[PDB]
Order: C-alpha cells, then sequence, then structure tokens
C-alpha cells in the first residue's frame, strides 16, 4: 500500500498474514464467500495501488479466475476513467489499471489521494463479479 510521511509518498509491501488469510479464503470457502468478501472489504479500505490488487488477485484466485477478474478490474477503470475525464479529475486509465507509464509500483505512489478509492472500487467490483 501507499502512505505517506512528512516528506513524501512511499510504498510498504503488503501485510502477509492478511494476504495469506484471503489465500486460504479463497481456496477453503470460494472467493465471493461472505467471509471471503468481508476480508476483501477491509483489504478495500487500505490504499492499494494497482500493483497491489493485481498481486493479491495473482496470488489467491485460481488462474482463471485471475483472468476473469483482470479483464473486469480493467473494464471497471475504463468506466472510471471516462467519468473522471469529464470531471476533469487528473486520474487517467493507465494509472487507475498500472500500465503503460505506470506499470511499476514506483509511478503508482503519486495519484490524486482519491484515485485509491476509485481502484479498491474497480477492483472489488471485480472480485464480487467472479462466479
Amino acid at each position: 500500500p501507499v502512505f505517506e510521511n512528512n516528506n513524501q509518498r512511499y510504498y510498504e509491501s503488503l501485510p502477509f498474514k492478511q494476504l495469506k488469510e484471503l489465500k486460504i479464503a479463497c481456496s477453503q470457502y470460494g472467493p465471493t464467500a461472505p467471509f471471503t468478501i468481508a476480508m476483501i472489504e477491509n483489504l478495500g479500505t487500505q490504499a492499494l495501488p494497482p500493483n497491489d490488487w493485481k498481486q493479491t488477485a495473482r496470488a489467491c484466485l485460481s488462474g482463471g479466475d485471475y483472468l476473469l477478474w483482470k479483464s473486469e478490474f480493467f473494464e471497471q477503470c475504463a468506466r472510471i476513467a471516462d467519468v473522471n475525464r469529464q470531471q476533469g479529475i487528473q486520474t487517467s486509465y493507465e494509472m487507475l489499471i498500472g500500465e503503460g507509464p505506470y506499470q511499476a509500483t514506483d509511478t503508482q505512489l503519486n495519484f490524486l489521494p482519491g484515485a485509491y478509492a476509485q481502484i479498491s472500487n474497480a477492483a472489488r467490483q471485480a472480485w464480487k463479479r467472479l462466479p
């Protein structure tokens, strides 16, 4: 996730215990079981750059579910990016999905503060549409 100190935005790795528990939940209950979704909602309250959501999905979902998630995540981001464009908000599609010039985690740390909630919304909407 993304944090701030007095001088800069910086990145810290996802807490391992939370990630492990989510992986186990996906395997033991399913990716959209109530317990699993509760954990996704909790993760959704943090400022995850796109790569943290992609890492989480890759770690926790089956290969097949990962690609279903990723495709829907991109669609959700495209929707949000279109709204941002109309509203003059400087958060783009490639920023939201973390691709193109924004592929590397180090380039995902200085978005508008509100971008991280948008990313979270897209990621969680995509997760909730898994079968």
